[PDB]
């Protein structure tokens, strides 16, 4: 399986394209995130000598769901 | 005084032999059997009708968001699976839901309900719907 | 006659699905 999530790192938007989406934080739920590391819960990982913001948005089909959500972890590896 | 009303949850269709109840795990496809049971009290005349069985993802009962389960005193709709089997005339009123969770990030589903206690006698509120 | 009852318990599904993972710079 794959879906070629179209992610598109920007200077201050974290942008994924690919039902009700949200990020790790219930809100930013519409897919877009600031890349403010304080907004919607965006994870800072600095490995070194870079910065990568990794987040998990969710896909789901219903406010309530039944066997099926859409896990989409992905980062934005910025230098 | 107080009528004082428990309810449980069993895990068959089969309405004994339940769950003990601490903490129960389900498959989000599998189906759990929660009964309003009118235990301690009247229970030669006295009905138990479900008028607002519903669901929040919060020990509080006053949430944003919660899960109808069944709203207006019967079978909420706009669920696939609900089924009230024997609410109202019994002194045990049972209904069936499948397993949820909401949206969010929270796994954490609870289960409150309204219960009004109807009685047999020259009452026809038999929960007609 | 209007008392109000809830479910002494917690109902903890295992809801789990297809993880995924991508890149980006
Ligand atoms: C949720 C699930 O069913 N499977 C895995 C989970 O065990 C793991 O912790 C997570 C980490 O990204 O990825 C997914
Ligand atoms: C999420 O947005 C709602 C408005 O829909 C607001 O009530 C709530 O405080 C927000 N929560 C966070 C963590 O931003
Ligand atoms: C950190 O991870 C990125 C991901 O592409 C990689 O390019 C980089 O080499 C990693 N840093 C180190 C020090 O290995
Ligand atoms: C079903 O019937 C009774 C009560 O419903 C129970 O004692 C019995 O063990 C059950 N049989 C099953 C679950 O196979």
């Amino acid at each position: 399986h794959s879906l070629q999530p179209q992610l598109d790192c920007g200077p201050r938007e974290i942008k994924v394209k690919v039902v009700i989406a949200y990020l790790r934080d219930p809100n930013c739920s519409s897919v877009t995130s600031p890349v403010q590391a304080s907004a919607c819960r965006n994870i800072l990982e600095r490995n070194q000598t870079h910065a990568i913001y990794k987040n998990t948005l969710s896909l789901v089909n219903d406010f309530i769901i039944r066997d099926t959500i859409l896990n989409i972890n992905f980062q934005c590896a910025y230098p």
